[PDB]
RNA sequence: UAAUGGCCCACCAAGGCGACGACGGGUAGCCGGUCUGAGAGGAUGGCCGGCCACAGGGGCACUGAGACACGGGCCCCACUCCUA
RNA sequence: GCCGCGGUAAUACGGAGGGCGCGAGCGUUACCCGGAUUCACUGGGCGUAAAGGGCGUGUAGGCGGCCUGGGGCGUCCCAUGUGA
RNA sequence: UGAAAUGCGCAGAUACCGGGAGGAACGCCGAUGGCGAAGGCAGCCACCUGGUCCACCCGUGACGCUGAGGCGCGAAAGCGUGGGGAGCAAACCGGAUUAGAUACCCGGGUAGUCCACGCCCUAAACGAUGCGCGCUAGGUCUCUGGGUCUCCUGGGGGCCGAAGCUAACGCGUUAAGCGCGCCGCCUGGGGAGUACGGCCGCAAGGCUGAAACUCAAAGGAAUUGACGGGGGCCCGCACAAGCGGUGGAGC
RNA sequence: CCUACGGGCAGGCGCCGAGGGUAGGGCCCGUGACUGGGGCGAAGUCGUAACAAGGUAGCUGUACCGGAAGGUGCGGCUGGAUC
RNA sequence: GGUUAUUCAGAUUAGGUAGUCGAAUGACCUACCU
RNA sequence: CAGUGGAGGCCCGAACCGGUGGGGGAUGCAAACCCCUCGGAUGAGCUGGGGCUAGGAGUGAAAAGCUAACCGAGCCCGGAGA
RNA sequence: CGUAAGCCCAAGGGUUCCUACGCAAUGGUCGUCAGCGUAGGGUUAGGCGGGACCUAAGGUGAAGCCGAAAGGCGUAGCCGAAGGGCAGCCGGUUAAUAUUCCGGCCCUUCCCGCAGGUGCGAUGGGGGGACGCUCUAGGCUAGGGGGACCGGAGCCAUGGACGAGCCCGGCCAGAAGCGCAGGGUGGGAGGUAGGCAAAUCCGCCUCCCAAAAGCUCUGCGUGGUGGGGAAGCCCGUACGGGUGACAACCCCCCGAAGCCAGGGAGCCAAGAAAAGCCUCUAAGCACAACCUGCGGGAACCCGUACCGCAAACCGACACAGGUGGGCGGGUGCAAGAGCACUCAGGCGCGCGGGAGAACCCUCGCCAAGGAACUCUGCAAGUUGGCCCCGUAACUUCGGGAGAAGGGGUGCUCCCUGGGGUGAUGAGCUCCGGGGAGCCGCAGUGAACAGGCUCUGGCGACUGUUUACCAAAAACACAGCUCUCUGCGAACUCGUAAGAGGAGGUAUAGGGAGCGACGCUUGCCCGGUGCCGGAAGGUCAAGGGGAGGGGUGCAAGCCCCGAACCGAAGCCCCGGUGAACGGCGGCCGUAACUAUAACGGUCCUAAGGUAGCGAAAUUCCUUGUCGGGUAAGUUCCGACCUGCACGAAAAGCGUAACGACCGGAGCGCUGUCUCGGCGAGGGACCCGGUGAAAUUGAACUGGCCGUGAAGAUGCGGCCUACCCGUGGCAGGACGAAAAGACCCCGUGGAGCUUUACUGCAGCCUGGUGUUGGCUCUUGGUCGCGCCGGCGCGGCUGGGGGCCUAACCCUCGGAUGGGGGGACAGCGCUUGGC
RNA sequence: GGGGAGGUUUGGCACCUCGAUGUCGGCUCGUCGCAUCCUGGGGCUGAAGAAGGUCCCAAGGGUUGGGCUGUUCGCCCAUUAA
């Protein structure tokens, strides 16, 4: 399920690592309109945006279709399931009848064989995308777009996806991999079943050195801090938060909700 | 060596033993016999006869048909005495 | 020795008379066998008294139907040596 | 609820109709019922699969029975990772009862209960009855199978009882009878399923398992009784219905 | 040093060698502040858990909890009383 | 009239505990056990 | 079980990176050096070159450390003859 | 000196290069010398580097977006290189340059003409370029060793040797072709809806063949031939030129980290772009134009000296510091870029000479003792590599381990096993095993080179840090919990546009705390925070207008103003602890004593659970007891009356790890008893050069007084010839720094909060942007009709639907889709 | 109950020193005082002797090594004429 290591040394003793059994014998990434450059590390002033952020190893950006409906009713073999290094999702090169090539989040279950196809005609196998006035109530499916013609958000994480709740109108009931409950719009695209990879969370990155691996670097503790740089500053001994706990801005991270009442995005959820 | 034997040595081979109790630990001289018990059994080995082992502890060989020898020899340790 | 005895009327303590047993002996303690069929081969048990493994599956081991025949290992019998 | 109180309720509860989500368990059939080695197993559907009984007497020809160790399974609780989470619910909080009430009753409530995988390996894991085989009246109802079929025959599940066993209680062709094979275990109560050592286990723990000391017993079954905040039937100025009186005052 | 001149003894060296020394393990006995439970013994304190429906049926594996018996949860058991 | 605290005097008990129960005074408005 | 294999913020140790202890130096060789010693040394490694981020701002495995040899708020010129 | 202190690049430097003349200053002395002064020379390129090539981060930036101005962001494009692409190797010559001049061999583009060939043609399509880490094969080269073989001028010393003697040297480049070794690459045919319908290309489907060759490319070897070529000897300041051969130019071995290179295998952290190059076609052309050969022609710009681990760069200095890449020989040691010695090459560090005092530095040794030293074994010492034997608690089963403790190690002769090249053999080489023996005090004989154990604390671990007094027990860390966030995400930077988050989507991202792992994490929501709560209470603008006012002759104009409607917030109600936080006092009680399982009682929001406990917390205190020592305020084990532990500012524990901090033991020692001798670099003396802080001026003694209370300087007494040199640190309240402590100033500044007052931000009502239709409750005026029905403007509120503002988005759309009069933005209201 | 001496303690005062008079303990080197710990001389003694006690005189010299703590001090070990 996922690759244990003897203690050989420590660190190495807790450390597991993913099982790539289901890449299927394939190293490189798709060259063609396929991969592309990636980088960056903070903001477009030179400040930092994000902290913490950066260093970890060079990356391909393996171009994804998310939108899914440019080739209605065209089928496609499934290649290839390959690693992509920038999603916790597995990808599925698949090469279309067209001759068109194009990459998709490898869902749990798809086998490099299988056939699959968009569209609202499509079987509600495994693999195909489709609206979802289309789909099934009760089906788990993933990859979903939220307003229609404009590409998936909702669940790609690893072995994440969202069930349907019901219909109403020109829209559908969801519930997300959040938990939450929503009305998306009928027209809405979405892969079904759900994610590949769901053993993701099960790695344990185990040592300090895989965490840069993964760019993130170090990240420090309020409390380290003084006065001057964070409101858990006091720093005077190990000491206790002053105070209700808060962000090096000052916002009370404790369990204050943000989320601006008087959006629109809200009369369309419930969770 | 009186004589067989890994009893001892060199060389080679990778074997030998073990729940049918090896290896270790504890305990003990064994026997004819003796005590007990209806008997099967149990307990036992004083005296007597046989066998074994030992001679303050340990090691050694010499002489010899025979001993590694209680009242023989060499050595070490412990112990007693003599001393110029 | 055990069951127990002695808290006013003691055949259970101590003394007495008397009696019983055995006598150059009589008691105590120690240890062995017996009683103990209480390790049970002789000769024991397991529903509730102590005691059936929580249940399978199987290794070794133990045990094994009917009839003919060969050997004769156990087994049996005879003689003979031995059992000082 | 014994009666209550905490609790919920005008911020609109309880009762009622409609719509939706989610988890768990499977009413009636149901049983003195069946199946499995045991633990154990219950809506319906299919799929995959183990055992078992009967008929025909066709095949192999003693290939068997047991079974230390080993290996597997092993209720509930409990553990690890991850889900899930309606109802219930140790812990916990509150109400009440009480002398007190860390309980019983009530209101609330978390692990847990559910699933996947992995571990734990215990039990009144009980028929307190090792498995196999042959022997030794019958009566009764019940499940299941075969046969011209007011009944014979085989396999289970019960109750009553031949002989016989048995300390009694009870067993009795479902033996605790009569016999053989093999395994497991017992050897006075307490100390103690403890300590040490070993081996397992993430832990909680489990397996193996003493002694010092100490007691005159510990015990099984049955018999008389007496007692029960056990039951049934019945009696008495016992209570009740009823009239006086103490308790108060003085003596 | 002896010789019948071939050799012998003395002596030297080497092997092994009692034991002694050093170091590290194993087994066992004694002992140790203190601590854990256990056994017996005045007529001590606190409750009343079990025996009768023992006054909440009992026991039991486990789990939590509690001055203490013990209580509760999950399952199991009659070795449970009463129509 | 009520609440509470305490106390001994009784009361219920075979008896004790406790309690209930009663009274006084100050303040105030059925349970266990021998 | 043996073989093969060749993992690892694994071990010893130069380069390289670093600064643990002591001595020396203290108008120094040196406005942080020297010697002996010591830490890392396939990694959260070291490093050349090209770039971006700055003053209540940046950067910070967090010392209020660093930001051109003194940073609890850089340097310069100015308000300023505060 | 020789993994440099030698040699070649790059950066920086900028004439420091070479000559000639010269020494005032520069040079830490000297100077005839110089890196110094004067002057003259000196740097040569199609092929090396860079530009007439590509793209990276980034920068710039037509469009476009945003901002008071300045300016910000930004597409295409353009700029940007130690990365991609690209054609030169050996040797000679100068005082000074040289893949640059010359010699030799060998190449590249451009244009022209031509031959042959082909649908030609790009900025567009496609291929390719095009990629990580670690380990690694085959073959080869650089490089190096041996040679009795090839060449060579020479040498016989000092006892021996005329020899398989000694000493020197036995290479370098090279087109075609050939060979060896490797990389790259499937071929053919049909169909095609894709690569923004341009394709014979690429992709994808179908079948047939060859499964490898062939073709293509690269490395090496060879190869016509060109080159070079030592020791030693004569001339020689200089520095070379001759000799010096007509040189020889050959075998064998070791051998890369380099080459073949886009090789192979494994792994997870998943590993640039663009042009060149190839191919496809479009427009356009097919008398063009592309392609291949040959001939003739053309080929610019900039760098090129010298220094370059330093006396030429950065450090004010000819500064013991600092500075990226390549080469970096031999021998020995297990290996190596380590160590010792040494080639080549380069240096003796730009003050010397003496002396042989103290004292200081670096170093050596020491009788007996062996930590008694001391805050501390600080420091030194011991140990030290490899080989074999052996190795404990504990453990997370890997560890602990180099545990511990041991033995071996040199040289000679003999027997012998295996690997490599060759061929299987010899020779060479790599790694061994067995016996016999020799010498010394000693055999990793020198240099490199661990002392060890036991037991506490904290922290899991490797890591990080206060550049320049702190390296830690602090930060970090894998891991845990809480919390926010549904995507135009939350959050952050920005006035905005916008960006980061993320070309990510709840297995994700932001915040917070804790900090491997094991076992665990108790109670208290009264206060605070946060979360929930369509009721109520208060509450601003605004709406409303009874009622009152000013003025006017009036119509009016103007102002004040009650009820009543009006958000968020606060109040109120409930939840909430891995949210800020909190977690008691007193009296009585048991067989003697003591104690208190029991009770009582006051207070509270609730009174601290496990576990730990004189502790990184314990005041009293060196608590008390045990251990250890002759002796122990430390340390370890216990008890617990915890001044003042305690459960994620986590509680207890835990193998391993540690330049952490504590205690103990063994080894060893000059740490000490207790010092002594010796070495060198200074100090001292002579010659050259020649500072500094400091300094009221000085002709500057002791004592006892005294004085502003600590006198060379007043008093009194005592002592004392003048001047120096080497020494010591008691005084000159010695130097240094306008005391850091302390206070003061209505001085400054950093930090904090439930100080005050703002501001950003965020929440919020009205309103502008702002529209349509419809249902129903309230108002409003006219009418029909007995306070109510029907109607329209006005409406105010609430529900629903619409779309066209506004926002998002869609193979560019005068459009489709989604949201939608909301949001966003303007003004304004009150809040936090 | 009373009177003093000293100027080693704890203090009070705030006089020099805040354009600086470096703090505890140790080491090294001491030197002074005597109010004497030893040794020398003496008086009394409830001094037999021996050993002591108390006071007087006397600085000449001497006045150990370790354990524990930074300690001074103190406790402790082994001594000493002390
Ligand atoms: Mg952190
Ligand atoms: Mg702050
Ligand atoms: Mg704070
Ligand atoms: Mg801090
Ligand atoms: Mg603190
Ligand atoms: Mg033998
Ligand atoms: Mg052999
Ligand atoms: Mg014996
Ligand atoms: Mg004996
Ligand atoms: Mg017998
Ligand atoms: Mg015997
Ligand atoms: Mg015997
Ligand atoms: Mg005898
Ligand atoms: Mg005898
Ligand atoms: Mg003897
Ligand atoms: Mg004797
Ligand atoms: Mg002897
Ligand atoms: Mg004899
Ligand atoms: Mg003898
Ligand atoms: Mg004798
Ligand atoms: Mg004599
Ligand atoms: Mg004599
Ligand atoms: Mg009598
Ligand atoms: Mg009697
Ligand atoms: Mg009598
Ligand atoms: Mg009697
Ligand atoms: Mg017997
Ligand atoms: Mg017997
Ligand atoms: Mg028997
Ligand atoms: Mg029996
Ligand atoms: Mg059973
Ligand atoms: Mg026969
Ligand atoms: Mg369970
Ligand atoms: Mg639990
Ligand atoms: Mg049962
Ligand atoms: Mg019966
Ligand atoms: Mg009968
Ligand atoms: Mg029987
Ligand atoms: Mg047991
Ligand atoms: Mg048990
Ligand atoms: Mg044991
Ligand atoms: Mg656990
Ligand atoms: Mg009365
Ligand atoms: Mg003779
Ligand atoms: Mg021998
Ligand atoms: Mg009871
Ligand atoms: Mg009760
Ligand atoms: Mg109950
Ligand atoms: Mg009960
Ligand atoms: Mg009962
Ligand atoms: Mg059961
Ligand atoms: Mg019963
Ligand atoms: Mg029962
Ligand atoms: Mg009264
Ligand atoms: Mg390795
Ligand atoms: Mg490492
Ligand atoms: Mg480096
Ligand atoms: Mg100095
Ligand atoms: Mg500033
Ligand atoms: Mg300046
Ligand atoms: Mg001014
Ligand atoms: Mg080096
Ligand atoms: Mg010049
Ligand atoms: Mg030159
Ligand atoms: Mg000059
Ligand atoms: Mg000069
Ligand atoms: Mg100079
Ligand atoms: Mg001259
Ligand atoms: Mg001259
Ligand atoms: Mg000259
Ligand atoms: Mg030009
Ligand atoms: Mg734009
Ligand atoms: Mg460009
Ligand atoms: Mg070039
Ligand atoms: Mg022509
Ligand atoms: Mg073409
Ligand atoms: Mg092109
Ligand atoms: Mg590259
Ligand atoms: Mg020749
Ligand atoms: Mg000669
Ligand atoms: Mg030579
Ligand atoms: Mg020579
Ligand atoms: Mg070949
Ligand atoms: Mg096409
Ligand atoms: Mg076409
Ligand atoms: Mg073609
Ligand atoms: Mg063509
Ligand atoms: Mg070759
Ligand atoms: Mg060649
Ligand atoms: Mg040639
Ligand atoms: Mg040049
Ligand atoms: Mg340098
Ligand atoms: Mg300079
Ligand atoms: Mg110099
Ligand atoms: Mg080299
Ligand atoms: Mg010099
Ligand atoms: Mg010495
Ligand atoms: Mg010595
Ligand atoms: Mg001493
Ligand atoms: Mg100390
Ligand atoms: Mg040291
Ligand atoms: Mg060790
Ligand atoms: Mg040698
Ligand atoms: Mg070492
Ligand atoms: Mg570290
Ligand atoms: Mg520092
Ligand atoms: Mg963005
Ligand atoms: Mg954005
Ligand atoms: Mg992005
Ligand atoms: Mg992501
Ligand atoms: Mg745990
Ligand atoms: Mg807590
Ligand atoms: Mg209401
Ligand atoms: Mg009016
Ligand atoms: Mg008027
Ligand atoms: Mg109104
Ligand atoms: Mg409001
Ligand atoms: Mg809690
Ligand atoms: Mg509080
Ligand atoms: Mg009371
Ligand atoms: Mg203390
Ligand atoms: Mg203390
Ligand atoms: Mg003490
Ligand atoms: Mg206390
Ligand atoms: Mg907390
Ligand atoms: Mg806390
Ligand atoms: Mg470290
Ligand atoms: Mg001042
Ligand atoms: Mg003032
Ligand atoms: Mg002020
Ligand atoms: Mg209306
Ligand atoms: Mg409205
Ligand atoms: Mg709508
Ligand atoms: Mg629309
Ligand atoms: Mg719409
Ligand atoms: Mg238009
Ligand atoms: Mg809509
Ligand atoms: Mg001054
Ligand atoms: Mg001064
Ligand atoms: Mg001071
Ligand atoms: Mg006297
Ligand atoms: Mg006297
Ligand atoms: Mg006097
Ligand atoms: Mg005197
Ligand atoms: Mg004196
Ligand atoms: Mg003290």
């Amino acid at each position: 399920a996922v690759k244990k290591f003897k203690p050989y040394t420590p660190s190495r003793r807790f450390m597991t690592v993913a099982d790539f059994s289901e890449i299927t014998k394939t190293e490189p990434e798709k060259s063609l309109v396929k991969p592309l450059k990636k980088t960056g590390g903070r903001n477009n002033q030179g400040r930092i945006t994000v902290r913490f952020r950066g260093g970890g190893h060079k990356r391909l950006y393996r171009i994804i279709d998310f939108k899914r409906w440019d080739k209605v009713g065209i089928p496609a073999k499934v290649a290839a399931i390959e690693y992509d290094p920038n999603r916790s999702a597995r990808i599925a090169l698949l090469h279309y009848v067209d001759g068109e090539k194009r990459y998709i989040i490898a869902p749990d279950g798809l086998q490099v064989g299988q056939q699959v196809v968009a569209g609202p005609d499509a079987p509600i196998q495994v693999g195909n995308a489709l609206p979802l006035r289309f789909i099934p109530v009760g089906t788990v499916v993933h990859a979903v777009e939220l307003e229609p013609k404009k590409g998936a958000k909702l669940a790609r994480a690893a072995g994440t996806s969202a069930q349907i709740q019901g219909r109403e109108g020109d829209y559908v009931i969801l519930r997300l991999p959040s938990g939450e409950l929503r009305k998306v719009h009928g027209e809405c695209y979405a892969t079904v079943g759900a994610v590949g990879n769901a053993d993701h969370k099960n790695i344990v990155l185990g040592k300090a050195g895989r965490s840069r691996w993964l760019g993130r670097r170090p990240h420090v503790r309020g409390a380290a801090m003084n006065p001057v740089d964070h409101p858990h500053g006091g720093g005077e001994g190990r000491a206790p938060r002053g105070r209700p706990p808060a962000s090096p801005w000052g916002w009370q991270t404790k369990g204050l909700k943000t989320r601006k009442r008087r959006k629109p995005s809200s009369r369309f959820i419930i969770a």
